């Protein structure tokens, strides 16, 4: 997250870190057994880390739980990032508590202009590289579809939305991928892509989770 703030330990209690020997992507806990992330974060051998603040220090509230299954969307296209969503099942149910909690899925899609909370352990620099140890947060508005299409002509599908600041300076970034965009208490986006980070006229692009609620529900009903 570039231009964000330190969230505060365990105040984003649905935020997970996906670990394959190191943090490589975020995700969102949607119930005791399941995490939503980005399909472009797929790796074999994922350990889900819940209750994290500093990902390099054991602080006492973590639950580390292996993935048993990952399910990339049937229509994910890695070339265009359309349908950039993945489900990850945990080998055992998380113990839900004040610091490890699920985030609601949406019923309706989010409104343009809504200020959402984006979080992660990704790069904090627009030019160069610095990865934080503690979880970072950013408040960012959903941009209009017209504005998003203008920014990335030919590349925005109905399953994507843009959010952030066209003047630059505030965005998600590498390593935030797969983590949450929460709007009105619902998981409405997944950190997906963007040209660079926090560059002028190049806002973040996010998977539009409200297009996936029927696939998420039938998949979890079946696995
Ligand atoms: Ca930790």
């Amino acid at each position: 997250i570039v231009g964000g703030y330190t969230c505060g330990a365990n105040t984003v209690p649905y935020q997970v870190s996906l670990n394959s020997g190191y943090h490589f992507c975020g995700g969102s806990l949607i119930n005791s057994q399941w995490v939503v992330s980005a399909a472009h974060c797929y790796k074999s051998g994922i350990q889900v880390r819940l209750g994290e603040d500093n990902i390099n220090v054991v602080e006492g509230n973590e639950q580390f739980i292996s993935a048993s299954k990952s399910i990339v969307h049937p229509s994910y296209n890695s070339n265009t990032l359309n349908n950039d969503i993945m489900l990850i099942k945990l080998k055992s149910a998380a113990s839900l508590n004040s610091r490890v909690a699920s985030i609601s899925l949406p019923t309706s899609c989010a409104s343009a202009g809504t200020q959402c909370l984006i979080s992660g352990w990704g790069n904090t620099k627009s030019s160069g590289t610095s990865y934080p140890d503690v979880l970072k947060c950013l408040k960012a508005p959903i941009l209009s579809d017209s504005s998003c299409k203008s920014a990335y002509p030919g590349q925005i599908t109905s399953n994507m939305f843009c959010a952030g600041y066209l003047e630059g300076g505030k965005d998600s970034c590498q390593g935030d991928s797969g983590g949450p965009v929460v709007c009105s208490g619902k998981l409405q986006g997944i950190v997906s892509w963007g040209s660079g980070c926090a560059q002028k006229n190049k806002p973040g692009v996010y998977t539009k989770v409200c297009n996936y609620v029927s696939w998420i529900k039938q998949t979890i009903a079946s696995n």
